[PDB]
């Protein structure tokens, strides 16, 4: 590489060795297994770089990781990109066939796999044929990664290369039939860290990530760089606690004993943490959690606020860095009551620094920013994937019209708060009046004996589409279609006709098909009804 | 320009239209003359862009500004770069000959000059011959800039171009004989804003610039983008107060009545503000000021702290963005007494995010980071000027060894605090024991009747250099050389011989030569002694 | 495209419109469904080109075909490449998951699928998301392809483009875990036709494909361009008979009534044809069949020769055009008895024109051409795939050492006859004496009650590998391990020890795992034993 010293390159090694703050005695904690200082963390990063160089990993190679949230994962976030290699984060929650597909598609040279994921590997090990070495990670002294690090020196000269070198890659499930690989460069990750650290932390009092915080991720580190927050916490030089495999009791004990103040997780994990018996006696006053990946229920947000938790929502996807918007409350909004604060904190959020967010129709006409007009979110940001890896048509559809298409339908109010209604694929085309399936699912989710609602929508001769609803019920507490229709009626707002009782046609279904991740697979549900 | 939508360009228009926060009703205040909202600010930026397009200003053209800190200056920080033109900030405090040299060297097409600077223009107007139009700025309704803006619409489509397009340029005096022009691109300014906003604001409690702050610059806006802070305040959407021509009473009244919480100025301006009679009855508890451009005296810092001012130091130069290091205090350091806090806050500061700072010798050997070992600061950062404009040899000397040479001699302690001792050109070469002139000047500055000290140093046969000192005295309170030598003796530490009484050879001088900026011109002083 | 008229491009349109011979009244026969002349064939090719242009198919697009051997398939061999599009031949015998993987990987825009394959499509239709239109092919008047052709004119101006434009693509199963896509350009297909037509046809009397022949493929047209023979037959302007879905009675009736003289099929199809009851009364004197895809048994060749069939073997793979070698007999060899002629005709064959064939070791040392020294066949030819589509490491392994690695172990005698022993992956590493698994399988296949033999080989402490054998037996005619060992003993030649009775360790297995194609999947068999 022709390195011009005056031509600065935005590299992850600048995130590590030129941080906002660096305390060499600040601790990196891996649950109850390991503790070491930031100086030891840098030494281990250099040792891992030396080991990767010894293992034959060159610039441009792909190193795959199948591990829980640990210090090893963080050492992989830095070391693997910082030597010019591509870090492939494998979603361990995918099916073994999907994991095999991602491994073959990315063509990983080295796989760092935790010993608990060995049963997954054994199902697909014979069909990989592209990985030259497997390193088995363990939470004890017999870890192969630790032994590899021990043989290496703590000195390494990390190279200078183009900031557009691909640093991380991972595959999102979506609805494409096969996982789609998105990739991010060193420049994109550095800009993501800078922009979000300029967005949060510069807030007045609420929702700050600052140098005095103690960081504990509860979002898997294979899930879009764990929302890019491990890089941010390292850049701030804060104390980082890594819980490993998620157990609610272990998570709560780590929060209590390590004085964790900043965390991030999906709403289900927050619900599990708040519903745990031992969380009742815990002090949550100093704990801040940001909820992303799914819509934060207002009831869950209110319950968290009643525990003095600074809970606020965020939004992003695998293609977008991920962070696109974070809920930031003005001091006037912080003076509101608990219900209004829960309403504001459950929003999709205001767009973060350097992000252009618009809601558009099918023709990309940039719908007006009212609190009721819903359209597809299209974004421009410094940390968007340019395309899907080794894909053309899906890549073209992703960036149609010069904007990245999120596939999410939302309305943005006058003050800039986004509120996601549902997905684009879930739109119910009742003539010209498109309605969201999620609002009807939420309406039906308040029934006396309802368990799960999944509104599909199937073609209709007159209205084009009518919202067919699937409802699962409590055991032995059977509810008929007519009772559900009566309950759904008389609610606020409706489509085209009265309260849509003639179109809802609810059907009781034994089970709802779900993807490997856990979201409802409406594509499979359409097979059973149309 | 071939604009690839997925290839994001770091542009100032993204700073303006994609901020961290944007309150359309937030006010931009120009002292007691004008107030308007952020929406009006954006409308005026677009109107100014339209006017510049009408005036024939194309991409690559240079527009010069000779104005005080005003809303017009901010509208120039955005509009002029955001249309692809180069913003030339003219140092109005330079001599008219130097200003003429800078205007001719930069080849400005349009000059926006305040009516108070017209006497300066009239001395050099006949020798410019390169400016096609002069726009006279006034603080009333007869301002030509306001009339030009009034004729234009509030709609403009700002172009997309390479992020490496030069956005701002200005000339530093230095010691080169002629002013040297440094320039910064859109990418460099955006990265400066992002990095410093990640550095300050993410601090725990002390020295924060956050979205709830009220911003008032007391650093001239032609001085290295006013330290880049107007961009940062606009990016945060905070209330901005612009004082115009600096008057201590006006500044204090603006601080009191506009509830200013964040400011920045040179130490002399802070001393003037604290020494003003009306500052005694003012409440300074909520006011944060960062002191740059010169070393902050410990006594001044202590006096500011005794007024409950969150005062801390920063460091930079025209070539470096400018911000390279800012004093950030850990919570342990905030618990110290007033004297220790003043000692820590008066440091040069810890290097800011994405900045590599090293102290090196004449051979660039990266001296160890002890609290006593002094060397020249060499820096790498995303916001450094690549060279001097239309210069080769000085540009080569600036980036010698692959690092930007600051010309400042400093020691960096173990925890990362930089402490500038003096300039490289001011080094006294007493054999192998180089000593700083500023420490001797400070020692002699505590005399009973001393007024100003300027240690030069002239060649010596035995020791190579010996610290010749020039001392100015109080009127009619004459002090001889021997008395000054006796006072300077018996102080802590010395060079090569006892207390350097045989080498100091103090001489009483009527006046000390100073540059147009106001700093001591030791080059002229050398003419009178060697 | 910058078409220089003097710079001739080797295009398939030159194969069609500049043939060796062109009789406009020569017939193209699709079994008992359709008959039309060569003039009608050209008109239908131009109509199909017009329809594809109307359907939005541009140069570089991929059109997939799921059809039996028909006139429609041939019209696809010409029309789709001749307009600059890529013809994707889908192996309809693969599993639906593999077919879906190939469709997604190739990113087909249009799929021409026979109505009999609609059940396969319905299993994977929801997960394709990349195909814009499906054309359903039928053997009657309601065929969508025929209706599309009827709407178009018979005039088309086929473009001139680079001869290196990719014309055809298809996916081979192999042992890579996922199907690997190979592709061939217009130049490669034209050169394949020219070279093989120079190889066969220029033979003196035996094994000729000449202008007086009548052609009927019994090799699927998705299997490596049906061995490139449809192009050759079209280039010769011979009468072509296409049987559609393979039925032995239909095939024999077509051979008898259409006077078919040249055919090609796998050995299993030839065995089925010869074992059919109605083949006994048929006259096979004028019928020539070339057997490829698998080793031709000597017994089957002798049985075919006893029916006066000019049967000879050929060799190739999906990566190599496919044709690499064809059995061509000298007039002296044609005078030999039936047994010697069967021995010669069952060979892998002599390398065809413009093909470099070598047998090499693991270090690529070009083993000598003796009739006993076995090594891996590595080839250079004008019609080899340069790499696997969207693959790097498998592509690198394919062309390791500057030669295409066939993966087949063979010995080449002094006169140039190749004889494949087994695959490279099937090599038994008994110390330095590697032995072929297929020879042991053939030895054990002569047992009194044996049905299927699959020698795997599992690691051994002393000899590295020992030939573990799996044997399936006739129903209720159980045979023990010791009896099989006794039968296998006393045969000609052996490895390292006596007759390898101490290492064979035969095990009786209920069933042998097989791939979707039908070959033995020794990778799955290794899972059950090591
Ligand atoms: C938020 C933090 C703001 C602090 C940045 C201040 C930048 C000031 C740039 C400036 O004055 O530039 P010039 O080229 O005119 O002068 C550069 C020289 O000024 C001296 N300097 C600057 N800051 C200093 C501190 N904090 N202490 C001691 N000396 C300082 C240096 O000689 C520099 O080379
Ligand atoms: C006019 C002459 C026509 C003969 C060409 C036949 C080409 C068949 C291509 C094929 O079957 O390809 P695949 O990738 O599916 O399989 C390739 C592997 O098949 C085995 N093979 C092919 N021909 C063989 C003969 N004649 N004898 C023994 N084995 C054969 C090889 O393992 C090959 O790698
Ligand atoms: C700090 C801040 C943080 C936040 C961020 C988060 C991110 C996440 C990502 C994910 O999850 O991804 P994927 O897997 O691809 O997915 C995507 C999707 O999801 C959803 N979401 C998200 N987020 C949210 C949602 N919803 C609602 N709400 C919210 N917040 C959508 O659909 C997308 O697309
Ligand atoms: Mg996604
Ligand atoms: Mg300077
Ligand atoms: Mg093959």
């Amino acid at each position: 590489y022709v390195n011009d010293p005056s031509n600065y390159q935005l590299l992850i090694k600048n995130l590590l060795f030129s941080p906002v703050a660096f305390n060499p005695e600040q601790e990196i904690v891996y649950a109850n297994h390991r503790r070491h200082s930031y100086k030891t963390f840098h030494d281990r990063v250099r040792q891992f770089a030396n080991a990767l160089t010894k293992m034959g990993v060159k610039k441009g190679d792909t190193v795959a990781v199948m591990d829980y949230d640990s210090h090893r994962y963080l050492e992989c976030y830095f070391a693997i990109p910082m030597i010019g290699a591509k870090l492939h984060m494998i979603n361990v929650r995918l099916s073994p066939e999907q994991i095999l597909y991602t491994i073959d598609h990315a063509e990983d040279d080295i796989i760092l796999i935790h010993e608990e994921f060995l049963p997954i590997l054994d199902q697909i090990k014979g069909r990989i044929d592209t990985v030259t070495r497997y390193v088995v990670l363990r939470d004890d002294e017999e870890c192969e990664y630790e032994r590899l690090l021990e043989q290496e020196s703590t000195e390494y000269n990390f190279p200078d290369f183009d900031e557009n070198t691909v640093a991380t890659t991972f595959y999102t499930t979506g609805t494409t039939g096969f996982p789609k690989g998105v990739f991010f460069t060193h420049r994109q990750l550095v800009l993501h860290t800078m922009g979000i650290l300029s967005t949060i932390g510069t807030n007045a009092s609420q929702g700050r990530l600052h140098q005095g915080d103690i960081y504990m991720p509860i979002t898997p580190m294979f899930h879009v760089h764990a929302w890019g927050l491990p890089y941010m916490a390292t850049m701030l030089g804060v104390k980082q606690v890594y819980p490993g495999k998620y157990v609610p009791d272990v998570l709560l004990n780590l929060i209590e004993q390590e004085k964790v103040t900043f965390s991030h997780c999906v709403p289900t994990i927050l619900h599990l943490l708040l519903s745990s018996p031992k969380s009742k006696a815990m002090d949550f006053s100093g704990w801040k959690v940001v909820i992303g990946g799914a819509a934060l229920p207002k009831a869950l947000c209110k319950s968290a606020l009643e525990r003095d938790i600074d809970v606020f929502a965020g939004y992003g996807m695998s293609e977008t860095g991920p962070i696109l918007s974070i809920v930031q409350l003005t001091p006037e909004q912080l003076e509101l009551d608990v219900d209004q604060q829960a309403e504001y904190r459950s929003k999709t959020g205001k767009k973060v620094a350097l992000v252009e967010a618009y809601i558009v129709d099918e023709d990309m006409n940039k719908l007006p920013h009212d609190g009721e007009t819903a359209g597809e979110i299209v974004v421009r940001a410094p940390w968007l994937t340019p395309n899907y890896y080794k894909d053309n048509k899906n890549s073209k559809a992703l960036w149609r019209g010069g904007y990245l298409h999120t596939g999410d339908v939302a309305h943005i109010d006058d003050e800039g708060f986004i509120k996601i209604t549902d997905r684009v694929k879930d739109m119910i085309k009742i003539s010209g009046e498109w309605v969201s399936s999620l609002e009807l699912e939420d309406i039906l989710h308040q029934h006396q004996s309802v368990s799960e609602v999944a509104v599909i929508g199937m073609p209709h001769n007159k209205w084009g589409e009518v919202p067919l609803a699937l409802v699962t019920l409590k055991e032995d507490a059977q509810v008929t279609e007519k009772e559900l229709l009566g309950f759904a009626k008389d609610f606020i707002n409706k489509g085209i006709l009265a309260r849509e009782a003639l179109l809802l046609k609810v059907k009781i279904v034994d089970e709802i098909a779900k993807t490997s991740v856990g979201k409802v697979d409406k594509k499979e549900l359409r097979k059973l009804h149309l």
